[PDB]
C-alpha cells in the first residue's frame, strides 16, 4: 500500500532474458506455424474467429520497441499464440501438435529462467 513495499525484485535483466527465450522459440523446428502472422486474406475463418492474432515476429517487434511494460505482458502474448492455435487447429494435426510442443517448451524455459 502507500509507503509499504515488498522488497525490490531485480527486473533489469528481464528484457534480455525474454529476448533469449524468444530466440530459442524462433529457432525450434516446430516454430514454422508461428513465425509470421496468419494470412487473413488467404485463410478462411481466421479473421472472424481469432479475435487477437499473435505470432513470434509480432512479439519480436513489440519487444524491440518497448511495447511490453513487464515480463508478464510478454508471457501473455506468447501464450496467446498457442491458445489461438488450439482454437483453430485439431489436436491431431501437424500444426495442432506443433502448438502443444511449443507451449511445453516455452513454459519450461519460463519457469527455469524466472521461478
Amino acid at each position: 500500500s502507500m509507503s509499504v513495499k515488498k522488497p525490490k525484485r531485480d527486473d533489469s535483466k528481464d528484457l534480455a532474458l525474454c529476448s533469449m527465450i524468444l530466440t530459442e522459440m524462433e529457432t525450434h523446428e516446430d516454430a514454422w506455424p508461428f513465425l509470421l502472422p496468419v494470412n487473413l486474406k488467404l485463410v478462411p475463418g481466421y479473421k472472424k474467429v481469432i479475435k487477437k492474432p499473435m505470432d513470434f515476429s509480432t512479439i519480436r517487434e513489440k519487444l524491440s520497441s518497448g511495447q511490453y511494460p513487464n515480463l508478464e505482458t510478454f508471457a501473455l502474448d506468447v501464450r496467446l499464440v498457442f491458445d489461438n492455435c488450439e482454437t483453430f487447429n485439431e489436436d491431431d494435426s501437424d500444426i495442432g501438435r506443433a502448438g502443444h510442443n511449443m507451449r511445453k517448451y516455452f513454459e519450461k524455459k519460463w519457469t527455469d529462467t524466472f521461478k
